[PDB]
């Protein structure tokens, strides 16, 4: 029993955080082979970051320009070019505990494991959701440019984040590890705000089916409802729309609770008019809505 | 900024998990050099679980009783003993990923990070607390004991928690890695039962300042309190006393905000009573109490 925010094992994750430094600025990067990932920032000073020509400053840097440390060794840069909005250093050296990974790019409501790292050196690990809005709920200070998002799909790391800036309301944004960003941003010292969020429906259902298998039931009735009844009172709350590809991806929760999708939607109508009257789930006042049906299954099961 | 309940990177001690096998009984077990510990109930069948007596049970198990893996590899028990109610199994080959580490026995209060594993193999990594009543608030499954839970404050892991078992209303209790258990509990399926749990005030002061720290004031008030009168408010909501210890260890928070433990205590006695009207203090509409001053400083600034 019991219920947590839950990251992935990050060691597979430590063994490839390095550190590189360009002028005054140090940050993390990603040592992957014998390439080195990093933000294209690493090249910009403060003047340059107002409005950077990328392409420009980084013609004017040789490969020693690039200082790279993993833990007390220094790395050889021998190649350097960009890909979007991410840096790839080749260096000399393979990296020996490269792991099994891929790039993916996440959608909005898919969850990941974030490696918080600061001069190359790993500080803390915790599970994020990708905002609908694209940006995500972190904690960074300044030095955590250039830590990493993943999930663990076998033995493959799947890497889909890296973190780039912070937004004036507090939350992050960044990129996949091809350097597109999540979300409408660009890296630069413009104005730049979150757009209004919503609140991911099909996470919030898994959550309650959660609540459900650890024997808390008080929000269940005896009411049903269709998918475009629910989908009117979910807009009307700043939720986002429940899509029958969402139905079936609840299937199993569903199978396994005898609470079919539209039922428990019936209790989550319930609780966006009335609210909890008091009462918890899971020893939240509010809906969660940073679990996927997935990651329910996942860890009541697995 | 952000505020996250945060754990420590997990891959030092990763390296250390492998599976323990006795009889039918599979579990995790720690390997660190050449001596792996493991819950001692791992050598109880059907039988055992009411009134085990370990000393018998044991004596009746030689060395290749113990099938111990590491990944692919069997290792070699050369050796056992128990010490409280661990298992320390001797082993042919010292663990080459051994970190620098130490065992310590925390007080209630205080945080960790948890390896959840099953087969000897990590499954996922999230921050917990000993609570008053010497639970943890967990998420575990059947074998998932053995799994521990530890700091690393700096490149030294110090492991501070064994899992051992489930209570009835779903909270979990555990050893350090000398074999005390926290709290009254034994390695033993008798009816026994959680004390009711408290809030850990001086985690809940603590996570008030970090809120101060991100840009958040709307909880504080023009008032403050004694130490004496707020704990006899606090007592009639279930926290914990605040003893002088707990108002010298928030000091460097106080004076990085330049508000007094004693003003803070103030603020939460109206938390308390008004409630939040609406609002939430780092995303949380409830009092936070699994962060510890210490684990504050150690994200904020
Ligand atoms: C100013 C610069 C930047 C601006 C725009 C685009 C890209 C970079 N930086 C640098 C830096 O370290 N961070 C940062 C990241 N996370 C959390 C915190 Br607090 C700070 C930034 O936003
Ligand atoms: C029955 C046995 C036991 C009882 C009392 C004392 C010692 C052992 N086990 C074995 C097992 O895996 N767990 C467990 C641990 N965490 C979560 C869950 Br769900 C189950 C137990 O309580």
């Amino acid at each position: 029993s019991g219920f947590r925010k839950m990251a992935f094992p990050s060691g597979k994750v430590e063994g490839c955080m390095v550190q590189v430094t360009c002028g005054t600025t140090t940050l993390n990067g990603l040592w992957l082979d014998d390439v080195v990932y990093c933000p294209r920032h690493v090249i910009c000073t403060s003047e340059d970051m107002l409005n950077p020509n990328y392409e420009d400053l980084l013609i004017r840097k040789s490969n020693h320009n690039f200082l790279v440390q993993a833990g007390n060794v220094q790395l050889r840069v021998i190649g350097h070019s960009m890909q979007n909005c991410v840096l790839k250093l080749k260096v000399d050296t393979a990296n020996p505990k490269t792991p099994k990974y891929k790039f993916v790019r996440i959608q909005p409501g898919q969850t990941f494991s974030v490696l918080a790292c600061y001069n190359g050196s790993p500080s803390g690990v915790y599970q994020c959701a990708m905002r609908p809005n694209f940006t995500i709920k972190g904690s960074f200070l300044n030095g955590s440019c250039g830590s990493v998002g993943f999930n663990i799909d076998y033995d493959c790391v799947s890497f889909c984040y890296m973190h780039h800036m912070e937004l004036p309301t507090g939350v992050h944004a960044g990129t996949d590890l091809e350097g597109n960003f999540y979300g409408p941003f660009v890296d630069r010292q413009t104005a730049q705000a979150a757009g209004t969020d919503t609140t991911i429906t099909v996470n919030v259902l898994a959550w309650l089916y959660a609540a459900v298998i650890n024997g808390d039931r008080w929000f269940l009735n005896r009411f049903t409802t269709t998918l475009n009844d629910f989908n009117l009172v979910a807009m009307k709350y700043n939720y986002e729309p429940l899509t029958q590809d969402h139905v079936d991806i609840l299937g199993p929760l569903s199978a396994q609770t005898g609470i079919a999708v539209l039922d428990m939607c019936a209790s989550l109508k319930e609780l966006l008019q009335n609210g909890m009257n008091g009462r918890t789930i899971l020893g939240s006042a509010l809906l969660e809505d940073e679990f996927t049906p997935f990651d329910v299954v996942r860890q009541c099961s697995g």
